C-alpha cells in the first residue's frame, strides 16, 4: 500500500561529527527516488499493464497476449517497430525505474564511503582532543594541545577528502537534474508506435495484419515523478554548494581562563556531554 | 485490511521540552492523510478499478481492456478526450493520492527539522540550568544563574526559529484547507467524459466507434475523504495560532528560600524528576 | 484469517493510577469495532463483491463489469437511481466501515489525551506523597503532609478535567448507540434499487435496457454486526456513569500510629510496592 | 497453511498463584475454537466457495455470479426462499464462525478479568506473608502472623469472587455444549434450498426461471468441527466442577520448630524460591 | 515454499532434568506430522484442486463448477453417490489432514502436561539436594541428606506419574501406527466414485445426465506421507519402551571422601555447573 | 523471490570444540538442497504447471482441466498409462522434491544428535582441564592432571561415537551421490507418456478419445539441479574422509616451564581466551 | 516491490583487522547480483511470462497453453526445435538467473572461509601484541616483544593463505567478466526459434501445424543487467590487484620513548581504543 512506504522512508561517547548537518541532505536525496518508485508501482495507481496492444477481432485471447508480449520485447529491436522520434524515448520509457535506482545508489555510495573509512580516525582524534582539553581545565581549576592544533593546521590530508566527497555528490545531482530535464522535454506522444509481427516464417501467413497499434500505459505518472524529482533537486542544489564553503563558515572561548577548518567545525559542534563547557560559556559570557 | 492501519497509525535524563504539547498536533496532521489513503485503497472499499470503459458488443475482452488502458492514459492528453469542465478536474481525480502524500510530507518535515538541529542545544542548556539550580538549592540547605537568565533574555537567536517553524506549519495547513475546499466544490459529474481512440493509423479502420463512454470509479470516496480532511483541518487551525502566542502564555517559586519566553516554558514544564521541586512547592504553598 | 485478529485484539516505580480500573472499558470500546470490521471483511465471509448487477444476456463480460462499476459509483448520484426509501440507506450501506472507524477513533482519542497531559503531574504528585509518608513513618518508628492534603482539597483544577474526560466518552457512546439503533431499523429491502445507465451520449443507443436490477451483497452481516455493537454498548453504558460518581465511592489507616476524591482514590489504590503498608494494615487490623 | 496455526496456538519474585492449575483449562477452552476456525478456512480444505448456484445454460458467467451472490444474501429474507426445516438452520450455517468467535471471547474474558483486578492484591498479600514467615524463622534460628491468618479466615470478600469467576466459565461451557448438541442434530439436508430471483421489475421478464437450485458447500466440515468441540467440552466439564470444590481440597509444617481455603492453597503451592522450606520439610520429615 | 518449513521445524541455574533425553522423541513425533502436512499443501505439489468432476460438453463453466462443489460436499451423503468399497475410504481421503493434526496434538499434550506441573517440584528438589551436597563437601574439605534419600526411596508419588506419562505416548503411537497401517491398505481405486446430482426439483429436468464421473486428486501424495509416517513411527516405537525401563538403567562416587530411580537419574545427569564434581571424579578415578 | 533465499541460507566461556572445523561441511550439505528446492519453485522459473495435457478441440476448459488433473494423479496407477521406460522415472519426476527434503533431513540429523548429547560432557571436561592447567601455571609462577590425561587415554567411550557420527554422514553422502547419478542417467524422454481416461462408466461414451498426450513440464530444471548436487557432493566427499583420520592429525608446549586424539584436538584448538597461553608460546618459541 | 530490495541490500575488544578495507569489495561483489536478480523479477518489470507461443486461431486456450509449456520445456531437446545459432544461446537465456546465483555464491564463499578459520588466530595474536605493548609503555612511564616480531617475520604460514584467498576472488571475477562479455555478444535474435510439437502419436493428427513461432520475453532486461554487471566488474578488477600488493604498502613510532607485512598492516590499522597511542603520536609528532 502507501502506509508501508512513508512510515518506513521518512518516519523511521559517540560524537555526531560524521554527518556535519548533512545527514538530512543524503537522506532526502536517497529516499525520495525509492519513495517515488514505490508509489509509482503501488497497488493503487499501477492498476494496468505498462503495455496494451490493439489486436483485431479475429484474434483470440492467446494471440493478443502473444502480440502484447512480443511488442513489449520488440521495443529494443529497431528493425521491428518505427517511430518518428526514434527508439531513445521508448528505451527511456522502458528503463526509467532502473536508472532511477542507479541514481539512488550513486547518491547512497559516497556518504557510506566517507563514514566507513574517514570517520573513525577524525572521531577518535576529537575524543582525544576533548579529553586533553578537559584534563587541562581540571588541572587549571585545581599547554601542549596547541602544538597539536598547529600541526593539524599544517596538515592537508583530510580537507581534500571532504571536498572531493561533497563535490562528487554535487556532480551526481547535476547529472540527474540535466537527465530529468531532458526526459521531461519528451513530446509525450512517443508512446504511440507501430508494432509489426512479421519475423520469420510468419511472413507466409496473411491472416495477421501487417502493422498494429500499441500505446504505452502509465507514462504520465513517470513524467510527473520526473518533474517532481527535478524541482526537488534544483531546490536542493544550493545546499551542497553552501556546505562546500567549509573554511568560510567556538575554539576561542577559554582565553586566559589547511585542514584546520574541519577540526574547528567538529570542535564547535561538540559542546555537549561535558559539564565544563557550559560553565565556561556562562562565566566568560557574563564578563564578555 | 483495516486492523493493520488503525493499530499502527494511532495505537502505536531526557526532557520532553522538544514537543511543547505540540507532538499531538503533528501526529494528527501527519497520520490522518496516511490513514485515509490506506483505508481508501483497502481490500474492502477499493474493490473495483478506478476506470471502466463501455466498449461495444463486437469488441472482445482484449480490445475492451486496450480501450480501458488507453482512456486511463489519455486523461492527460487534452486533444484525445473532451469535457465541459476541462482537464483540471480529471487531473485532480487521477492524482489525488500523490498530492495527499505530498501534503503529508510537507507536514512531517518541519517538526523533524526542529527536532534534528534546534532541540539538542536548548535541551542541554536546560539540563545545565536545572543542575545549577539543584546545586544552588543544596548549597542553601547546607547566585550566578540569574546572570545567565538575563543574558538569554537579551538573546534573540531562538524565538525566531520557533515562530518560523510553527508558522510554516500554519501556512501549509492553510494551503491544504483551501485546496480541499476547491476540490470539494467540483460538480461531481466531471468524471463523465468522452474518450476517442482515433490516434494514428487507426483512423483508416471504421469498425471502432468514433467516441466511447468512460466514467471514473471510486470518486465519491475521494470526495468524502477530502471533506473529512477539510473539517479536521479547519477544526485544528486555531490550535496552532493559539500555540504561536508563546510570550503571552514557575520560575518565580523559591523567592527568598526576547527569547526568555521559550526558556520559561521549558523550565515550568520541567518540574518532575527532581525531588526538591515538589518539596519547595508544598513549603511555599502552605506559606502562600 | 481469524487467528490473526482475536490473538492481537484481546489476547495481546510506575503507578497504575492512570487507568483507574477504566482501562478495560476503553479497550473493549476501541477494540470491538476494529475486531468486527476485520472479521466482516475476512477471507471467510466476504467472499463475494458488495455489489452484483444483473446485466442482460446480450452483454458480454466487459459491459456487465462496466454496469457493475457504474452502479457502484452511481449510488451517490440521486438523479441516476431511484428507491422508495431514499438515498440515505444506500449511503449508510456504502459507508458503514468508515463511520465505524470514525467511532473507533472517537473512543480512542480521549483516553490518550488524558494519559498524555494529565497523567504525569498527578502521578509524580503521588510518588511525592507516598515518599513523604514513608519518611514520616520511618521517623516515627525510629507533620506537614496534612497541609498539602487540605490545600489539594481546596484545589479545583483536576476533578473537572476527569469528569469532562469521562463524560465525553459517555456522550460518544450515546451517539453511537442511537446511530446503531437507527441503522438496525432499516427495512432491509433498501438494498434493492433500480440502476439506469443513460448518462450522456449513451442516450442515442437503444441496445442498452432503460433500467437494470442491482442488489447489494453482504448487508445482513452489517446488520448483525450493528446489533451486536448496539447490545454491547447498551450493556456497557451503566459502567461509565457508575465511574462518574467518583466522590461518592484507605487514607485513614495509621491514626495515632473538591478534588480530594481523585487523590483519595489514587492513594487507596496504591497500597503495594511498600512494605510498611501491609504491616500497618495487620497491626491496626488486629487492634481494630 | 497449517504450520502457522498449531505452532502458535499450542506450541507458543512472581508467584504462580494466579493460575491455580487452571491456566491449562482456559488455554484449551480459548485456543481450540480459534484453531478449529483457522483450520476450517485454511488454504487446504476451504478450496470452494460456501455457496454454488446451478444456473441454466442460457445464463452467462455474470448472470450466474449475480444469482450466486443474491442467493447468498437472500438467506436471511424468508420471503425469497423456502425450506421445510426453516430459516434457522440456514442462519446457523451462515453464521457459525461468528458465534464460535463469540464463545471464544466469552471464555477469554473471565480469566483476564480475574487476573486484572483480583490477582495483585492477594499476590502482594502472599509475598507479605512469606516474608513475615521467613523473618520469623530467621529470628527463631538465631508470633503475630497467626492473628493475620485468623482475621483473613473471618473475611469473606475473596472466596465469593473466585467461585463466581469459576462458575461463570462453567455456565458458558454448558451453554456452548448444549448449543453444539442442537447444531449437530441438524438433518444435514437443510443446505438444500430453493432460491427464487423474482424481486422487483424482474417479474416482467420470463427468461429467468421461477425457481433455482442452491446447495451450501463446506457444511460437513462445520458438523465435524462442532462434534469435536462438543466431545472436548463434555470431557472438560468435570474439571471445572472439580476445581470449584476449593475448601474440600502445607501450612501445618513447622509445628514447634470462609476465605481461608484460597490462602491455604496459595501458601501450599508456594514452597519454592525459599531455601528454608525444603530444609524444614526434610527436618520434620525425618522426625515424622 | 519449502524453505519456510524445514528451517522452522527442525532447524529452529536451570537443570535439564525435565527432558531426560526424551525431548528429541517428542520433537520428532510432533514436528513430523506438521512438516508433512505443510509440504503436502505447499505451492509446489498441491497445484491442482483435490476434486475434478467431468461435466459434459453442453455444460458451461458455472454448471461444471457447481457439479464440482456439490460432489465435493456430497461425499458425506451416502444416498447421493455409490462405491463398492463404501464411504469410509472417501471419508478418510477427505479428512486426512484433520486427523493428522489431531495425532499431532495428542503427541504434543503429554510432554507439556509433564513439564507444567511435575517438573518444578522435582527440579527445585534437585537444586536443594545439590546445594546440600556442595555444602557437605565444603564442610568436609575445611550427614543428613542420606535420610532424605531413603525417605524419597520410600515414596511412591512420582515414578507412577512418569510411567503413566511415558505410557500414554506409547499408546498414542500404537494407535497412530495401526491407523496408518489400515489407511495404506486402501485399494487406491476408492477415489473413483459416481456422483449424481438429482436432489430436489432437479429431478424434473432431463438435460443433466443421471450419473457423472469424479476422481479425487492428490491421493498418492497422502499415501506416500502415510507410509513415511508409518515407517518412522515403527522405527521410533522401541525407543519409548527402552525409556520406560527407568529403574533398570553416579551417586556412589564420593564414598569415604520405589521412586529412587528417577532421582538417581536426575542426579547422575547433573554433574556439570559444579566444580567439585569433576575434581572428585578425577581424584577417586586415579585411586580407583 | 531469490533475495529471500540466498540472504537467509548462507548470508545468515563457550568453547568451539563442538564443530571441530566441520560446521561448514554440515552447513553446505544441509542448506544446498533447501536452496536448490527454493530456487526451483521460485516465482521466476516455476512459471508453468508441472503437467500440461493436450486435449482435443471439442473439449472445453473444464474437461481439459479434468484430464490434466486425472493424468497428474494417474501417474502412480500403472494400468492407466504406459511408457517404454516404465513408471519408475515418472515416480522420480513426481517425487523429486520430497526425496530431496528427505536427504536434507538425513544430513541435518547426525550433527544435531552429536551436539545434543555428546557435546556438553566433553566441553565441561575441557573447561575443567583448562582451569586445572591455569591453576597449575599460576602456582608454578608464584602435578595430577597428567593422571587424568592417561586415564582418558585408556578410555574408549568417545572416539567410537565420533567416528560413527562422521561415518554415518559419509554413508548418506554416498547414497545421495549414487541416487543422483542414477537420476541424471534418465533418457530425458520419459516425460513423454500416453494418458488414457477410460476408467469406469466413461467406457460407454465415445466422444472422449482413447488416448491422449501428456508431457511433464519443468523437468530439465530438475536435471540441472540434480547434476549440480552431484558435482557438489562428489567434490565434498574427500573432506569427510580426511576428517575421519583424527588420530593421524599443542599439548607439549610448557615442557619444564584410544580416545586421547579427540581430547588433544580439543586442547590444541583452544588456545584463546587465556592470557598465559600466548605468553608461554612466545617464551618457549624464542628459546626453541 | 523495489523498496524492499535497496533498503536491505545496501542500506542495511573487537578489532576490525578481519576486513582489511576489503569488506566493501565483497559486499558490492555479492549484493549486486542479488539486487539485479531481485529487480529483474520484480512486480514492475517482469509483468509478462518469459515465453509466449503464437498458436493458430483454431486452438483454444488449453491447447495454446499446452504449446507454450511444451516449447518452454522443449528448449533443451535439440531434436524438437531448430535455430541457426544453436541451443547454447537458448540455454543461456533459460538459465541466466541460476548462473548469476552461482557467481554470487562463488564470491560469497572465500571471505566467509577466511573469516571462519584464519581470523580468530591473528586477531587474538594482535590483542596479545597490543596488550604487551601497553604493558611495556606503562612500565617505561613508571623488551621481549621484538623477538616475537622477528619470529613472526621468519614465519611463512599466513601470507600465503591471504594471497590465495585474495587471488581466488580475482580469478572468479575474471571468469564472470569473460562470461558476461560472451553473453552480451549474442546476436539478440536467438530468442526467435521454431517450435514443433510432433512427438509421439501426435504424428497421426493433421490439425496441428507442423511448425510454430515462439519468441522469448524479457530478454533485453537480461542483456542490460549483464552489461551493467560487466562494467561494474571491469571497474572493480583493479581494486583487488591493488590490494594483492600487501608487502608493498606505524610500528616505528615510539623509537627511544615473509609474513611481517600482514602483521604490520593489522598493527597500523589498530591505533584506536588505546589512549597512549594518540599521546605518543602528538609527543613525537611535535618533536619530529
Amino acid at each position: 500500500a502507501i502506509a508501508q512506504l512513508a512510515t518506513e522512508y521518512v518516519f523511521s561517547k559517540g560524537l555526531r561529527l560524521e554527518l556535519a548537518v548533512d545527514k538530512m541532505v543524503t537522506c532526502i536525496a536517497v529516499g525520495l527516488p525509492l519513495l517515488l518508485i514505490s508509489l509509482a508501482f503501488a497497488q493503487e495507481i499501477s492498476i494496468g499493464t505498462q503495455i496494451s496492444c490493439f489486436s483485431p477481432s479475429s484474434f483470440s485471447w492467446r494471440q493478443a497476449a502473444f502480440v502484447d508480449s512480443y511488442c513489449w520485447a520488440a521495443v529494443q529491436q529497431k528493425n521491428s517497430l518505427q517511430s518518428e522520434s526514434g527508439n531513445l524515448p521508448l528505451w527511456l520509457h522502458k528503463f526509467f525505474p532502473y536508472i532511477l535506482l542507479l541514481f539512488a545508489i550513486l547518491l547512497y555510495l559516497p556518504p557510506l564511503f566517507w563514514r566507513f573509512a574517514a570517520a573513525p580516525h577524525i572521531c577518535s582524534d576529537l575524543k582525544f582532543i576533548m579529553e586533553e582539553l578537559d584534563k587541562v581545565y581540571n588541572r587549571a581549576i585545581k599547554p601542549i594541545v596547541e602544538q597539536y592544533l598547529k600541526t593539524k593546521k599544517n596538515s592537508n590530508n583530510l580537507i581534500i577528502k571532504y571536498i572531493s566527497c561533497h563535490l562528487l555528490t554535487l556532480i551526481i545531482i547535476l547529472l540527474a537534474c540535466i537527465y530529468l530535464g531532458y526526459y521531461f522535454s519528451l513530446s509525450s506522444l512517443s508512446d504511440e508506435f507501430v508494432c509489426s509481427i512479421k519475423s520469420g516464417i510468419l511472413r507466409n501467413d496473411s491472416t495477421v495484419p501487417d502493422q498494429f497499434q500499441c500505446k504505452l500505459i502509465a507514462v504520465g505518472i513517470f513524467q510527473l515523478l520526473s518533474v517532481i524529482n527535478l524541482v526537488v533537486y534544483v531546490l536542493l542544489a544550493p545546499v551542497v554548494v553552501y556546505t562546500l564553503f567549509v573554511p568560510f563558515r567556538v575554539l576561542k572561548v577559554y582565553e586566559i581562563l589547511n585542514d584546520l577548518s574541519l577540526y574547528n567545525l567538529f570542535l564547535e559542534e561538540n559542546i555537549s556531554e561535558v559539564k565544563s563547557y557550559k560553565c565556561l560559556k556562562v562565566l566568560e559570557n557574563i564578563k564578555s
